[PDB]
């Protein structure tokens, strides 16, 4: 954390927990990033911070989501070519997330 918690931050806290009974374990640090990695999908095309590989598969079942919500505008298939160069930016990088 290390930011004010506002009260948009802070509902997201209380998400995480119905998603821990739902079987998610993830870092709380992951979740804020997941909203950096979205205001980079637009706003900045240059992506920032590292992501974790657990918390992915979450973001590619979200972005699927919002895909056929809306359509390839909200997230195009240029979102998987540009992860695929952070999987690499991580996968380079040894990390030891919550099991090994």
């Amino acid at each position: 954390m290390g930011q004010e918690l506002s009260q948009h931050e802070r509902y997201v806290e209380q998400l995480k927990q119905a998603l821990k009974t739902r079987g998610v374990k993830v870092k709380y640090a992951d979740l804020l990033k997941f909203f950096d990695f979205v205001k980079d999908t637009c706003p900045w095309f240059p992506q920032e911070g590292t992501i974790d590989i657990k918390f992915w598969r979450r973001v590619g079942d979200c972005f699927q989501d919002y895909y056929n919500t809306f359509g390839p505008e909200k997230v195009p298939v240029t979102a998987f070519s540009y992860w695929n160069l952070i999987k690499e930016l991580i996968d380079k990088k040894e990390v030891n997330p919550q099991v090994m």
